[PDB]
């Protein structure tokens, strides 16, 4: 899973790689299912999808809390900008 | 880019798409970055390399942050879990 | 998302493709949970990435019985093997 | 095939990898041969790509079970949820 | 699925083509499942893997039997060479 | 190119999986060739992409007997269904 | 199998495509062919290995000439430097 | 991620690969921000990935300027054609 | 080859589309002739390679000035950054 | 990587390999540039594209007279076809 070898990363790097991975799979699954959401024509599928999928968000901002409470710009960088007010671009 | 043809999604739902793909996009960088800085031996090289990857993280949290304003359930697991204390489970 | 054009496709093979792509998806992501559960040597993490593991299970089990009201055959052969005592190739 | 090193994996973890990604490929199977069975418009190939999907799912079916017998998760999301009557989500 | 645009394909092609990517999954099965067959630690999930490794031989030769009675030069090599005794390339 | 390691595996499983993996690349030659042909617009390259893909054809025939020489059940499976008259599902 | 969409692209443009990807498809089974020769641990199998990839140079060649014939500069750089003496780098 | 085994690779050329891919990712970075600012119809998101975009470009020009400073043939090419006025092919 | 639908884009960023994924696949073709190059055992594929090599580097440049005509940060961030003296961050 | 483990390949082997997706890769510039040549908007773009296009078969008949000089068949198979006039299937 990582693009350089093991013998020359430290450990913590590994283990945010592994957070970081788990991130990227959750927010995949979020779009997949709430795309799929839109085109159900099953309605009793489409609550199960809607279901799954806002799971797939708590288990994001877990791994994420971890990664913020593990890497300093994480901590830096959310805490400029998550639960903010006006223009994010200017936070 | 998306799965299901677009002329059955909702617009607001293929401009989280856009998003959650950019979020994907950062945090694959920053990983990359963060070994390559680890296993680089130069070190004016590796200066770039953590600046880039400490950007990446910027730019994952301004468009976090837009998702949270967007999605009412990234606005409710976010607020559980980020700048907490304790066990996160 | 599909392999053939949704123009010949039956409505329910399209909702049954978006179940088992779903199950595939959890399936997966099971796997690589429980190898880094494995791996990662950070306690605090290896409790999220096992507790995420096991919620994964719970949205395939959810997706899977899905399938097998809205397919016969799935239904058939989940009740042939699905809590069975004796050796399951029998 | 595993995304971390087998040394640091346990054994089980990596026979459920094993069973896991033979479901994965099962299911996968599934969707193709139904979608080609629609698509498809000689009706012999038609039986036999419909006569080996209803056999995939035998397949899954099979490795399924033997993922609940030697998970005790999957073994009680799969009980809470596998042949039911209601509403799934609840 | 396919590659070309359909709208030039002629329907006896896409017909072969839904066959042929048939019995090249059924081929990787085969080789996947006979890996994990070797590889395997436990007992009950080596049995399934055989079990349906072997099935997916059966899938793959009914496949072949239909390109073969579709497809006149897939006929004529079939029947040069399989079932034979001596060297193959010969 | 095999999930499992390679001293855990059988050397006729290996030698196995060289020839299937030939097999597929075979058919997949024989599907795209195929479809170039019919889309093609140049009568000379369509000679050749024709004359190419049942060549594809013959290797995958002579690969296939080497199977069924080193194989059991594709011995068993291939000999039930193929040069054979009536429904394939049978 | 085209990046750009066919509406913008020459017929010319569009046939050469075919053949390019084709001399690829040859030229990568000619690679994995001639690799699987030297791990071959069965001979009759090696036999068949390298039967097959020479003659993917044949349709490799064949499949060249024609895009030599159909471009002036394919045709240009190939005379300067197929069948030539001394270093290739001039 | 190298295509060939690190013990054979020298080091600077494992540095200059560090530097390659991760402009590679900056382009490619830039390519899709570009595109989803034409298509967002969400002012506040394209302003962020209006925002990244650029800044993409500068983490792209730091390390490309490093590439220049530790390749020769990179700061003759680099230094040949940007920065200039009139026909670049000349 | 794109990710948004063809008929929302300018066609400006189709250009630059078309010319960042060329000096992406220039420069992934730069890194393996490199790497081929350390590896080759043998001296005549050695200055093919090699050969290539530099020249997918002179492709890069003039597709890389373009993009610097045609996208005003990349003229930016390039002016900033190319030909300088001292550390780059 | 190659495909087979580097222990079993001959040196000759993994040179050619080396030489193989060599053109491989150049084959597929070649493709891609040409249908940018044909989409391009941009004049001074599209002259680009097309220099690089031209140089890029110079790339691959460089490496390919490599190829012709290194491996029999390629060579044999080469002289019958390259610089011919006639029907090439034949
Ligand atoms: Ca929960
Ligand atoms: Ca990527
Ligand atoms: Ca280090
Ligand atoms: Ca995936
Ligand atoms: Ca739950
Ligand atoms: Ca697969
Ligand atoms: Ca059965
Ligand atoms: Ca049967
Ligand atoms: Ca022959
Ligand atoms: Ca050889
Ligand atoms: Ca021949
Ligand atoms: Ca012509
Ligand atoms: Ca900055
Ligand atoms: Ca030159
Ligand atoms: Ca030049
Ligand atoms: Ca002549
Ligand atoms: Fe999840
Ligand atoms: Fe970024
Ligand atoms: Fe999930
Ligand atoms: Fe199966
Ligand atoms: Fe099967
Ligand atoms: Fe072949
Ligand atoms: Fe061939
Ligand atoms: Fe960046
Ligand atoms: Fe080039
Ligand atoms: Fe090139």
């Amino acid at each position: 899973s990582t693009h350089e070898p093991l013998e020359v990363l430290k450990e913590e790097t590994v283990n945010r790689h592994r957070a970081i991975v788990s991130v990227m799979a959750e927010l995949e699954a979020v779009d997949w299912y709430d795309q799929r959401v839109d085109a159900s024509t099953d309605p009793e599928l489409t609550a199960i999808l809607a279901h799954n999928r806002d799971e797939e968000k708590e288990h994001a901002a877990m791994t994420l809390e971890w990664l913020r409470r593990n890497d300093a710009k994480w901590a830096e960088h959310l805490r400029t900008y998550l639960f903010t007010e006006g223009p994010i671009t200017a936070a």
